[PDB]
């Protein structure tokens, strides 16, 4: 068997609650976000999808979600690997700004572009500014990381991790759990279902509902778009 | 590189500590108070700028969650982690799941203290397949389901290969290593670091919640015999508090 | 402090002897190529630079070079990791061709652009052809791999391996040996010395002579262009 | 077809084998005869459709070079490799660097035989810092220089941890594993797999340069006790 691949997007963070652009800013989960993660773990267990290995980003809202999920699934003991390549998109100079206030100041057109352009990133964040990560030691091996990203950049930096590290696990039949972010999971779905640049821009992935991919020998999905474990909950839009 | 700092951390109160039951490999959770201890452990590591570069744990949720909580308060959640059965608590054999007092009453003082601490005599073997046995748990599949009981000598034998072949090389290249584990496995490590006698380690008590820093030389010999607790006062009192 | 980085480009292959474009074709070293690897090892040992870890490509001419070098340096026992990201540039449909046939097939203008461009790859090789690698199981996790590459493509797929794996070793003080290929090492030098797209394409890297890069905390060369270990 | 195949290979003639010297951890190389054995072993592997997915060796060049030549012939040079002292030949203590005559001279005939086939009695410890001692070799730093002598019981004891915690996991996910090592370390492994007595394993011969195949069940139990050589006709010679 090619192993099952389970994707999970973390739930509500503190900055989600404040309605701020977060990006690589390392904020925590709200109480609700923590409760969602626990249920995530129940769903996984309820559908007989116990992971053999866990992949996360370097961001605590994904790492804690993963912890809580595995705790509820009774699989805390399994191996885990973490990579910046699973991080959320870097939001550049938007990091720390209010979304509502931003939409107003620049309008819906610039807003939507910033949020949803595939090829065009926001302005670069200022090095060593309050909400920049360029001085964080976790990014020293990449020279502090990018100053901004668009989804096309996420795709480019995510995919090497997937092919070089995770695919190997699936190939030998392991069930893989990936806990990460809207943009990095959108990047992976774009690759798995071989989606176009404009098709991927309309893709929404809901929080806290595990998404199961059943792959073939070629790492090709058996079911395009995968299968959510709670379709009606997924279905909130 | 100059040799990395080694940090040892014993988890706090579990649900079975609270019910006074022998635990061993039974995979019980933490009490609210054991969780609070772990958060505090993290603060101490940070206030003493001992930020870890890598984490090692057992396969037991009370250590794993202790680790998560400490790294979160130390803001080092993102570091790599490795887990191994070789860091597990001593297996308590047929004592797993039984009340310590009730067991003391029935078997006697001397037998009770021999089981808990006798360096070379383990408790009686657990029944394969029984309610508090781990022998059929997949996580121990590659070791044939594991031992049915253990003495400290047993823990020392199965713990050290992991220390020398995995953790030491981290220390050698200068990484700050955090090990979050259990009473007997950490006592097994301390026995080895400080080259303690069988007789001496039986008396050693390691307090919960308080990180212990070892400063090692190039040959992995401690520069401070017995290491240094980040809260030496608490340490002395936790060393008492035990059980 | 930061570890030393030692770079080694393998010596003569069987196809170099016939002047054939090789790319990912997995051809072996000539006997001269082998002897050059042995000497490479002697030079490393002669300069007291004993590696703590080895990185190679998936191609036998580098793998064997590394084996012979480490043998002669008496550091055979060290950990080794291999990656397609360290492979030679894929030469697309030129793989297996000599110049003549290539200028014949593709004209002199493209022969030139394909030789000196940074951003123009050769034509894609045909899938399942005799000198294609798309069916090799070693490339299964990347869907068989690319069917052609320009230097820019090599830079793009090389650097993730360098930052995410090799720089970590360097940061904790290890001496790192990389045994690879003209263009993969060219890509690395581009990064280390921050060279321009225009300047990198004709950068020369001699075979069989180790190249030592002393770096600072910031992974920046103390010496621009490194130091060749040689008489 | 889920539990992977195990392929064991004992290197051929070393330069000290030619001088009839006790070698142990002394890191001598392969004779011309020895290399040819290696190359032929690789052809045998390929001829039997046994492509390795991963390679395990000792830290001793006679093994590592054997592995390289074998994989070269099988055209699997590119596969991942892991090396460990736990696959090393038995340490021969004070006998390292001695011939039979000089051994019988300073130690006597009575224990020469003892140290020959006693499961449990190691030769004398070698002098630390002496000419054929490895105690100061940096590759054994993490284990304090290593033991100063071994008996086969010792070898069994330090081998098995590596088998259960590293190699079995590969087998479990279906990989074909190639182990290239030495007489006493492969003996340790076969004693385990076929549950050989202490006294049984003393007279077990493993021929040099003939790959030994073990097919295993989920319990890591051989399907065929003793396994299957790839050149049966040559089993002893």
């Amino acid at each position: 068997n090619t192993g099952s691949l389970v994707l999970l997007r973390h739930g509500e963070s503190d900055w989600n609650a404040l309605n701020l652009f977060t990006g690589w800013v390392d904020v925590g989960l709200t109480d609700k976000g923590q409760a969602e993660a626990v249920r995530s773990g129940e769903l996984i267990a309820e559908h007989d999808l116990l992971p053999d290995v866990l992949y996360t980003s370097l961001l605590r809202r994904a790492i804690t979600t993963a912890h809580l999920a595995l705790d509820s699934a009774d699989r805390l003991w399994i191996p885990v690997r973490r990579s910046w390549r699973l991080n959320e998109r870097h939001y550049g100079a938007l990091q720390g700004l209010d979304k509502a206030e931003t939409k107003a100041r620049y309008g819906e057109e610039q807003f939507m572009a910033w949020r949803r352009s595939y090829d065009t990133p926001p302005p670069p964040i200022e090095r060593g500014s309050q909400f920049s990560q360029d001085a964080d030691p976790r990014y020293a091996d990449i020279g502090g990381g990018p100053l901004t990203e668009c989804l096309a950049d996420v795709v480019a930096r995510f995919l090497p991790y997937f092919t070089d590290v995770i695919v190997g696990d699936l190939r030998v039949g392991k069930t893989v759990l990936i806990v990460a972010h809207g943009n990095s999971l959108r990047a992976l779905v774009k690759h798995l279902d071989q989606m176009s640049d404009d098709e991927i821009v309309g893709l929404n992935i809901p929080t806290g509902i595990p998404l199961r991919y059943d792959l073939d020998s070629a790492m090709r999905p058996l079911v395009r778009g995968g299968t959510y474990l709670d379709p009606e909950a997924a279905a909130a839009g």
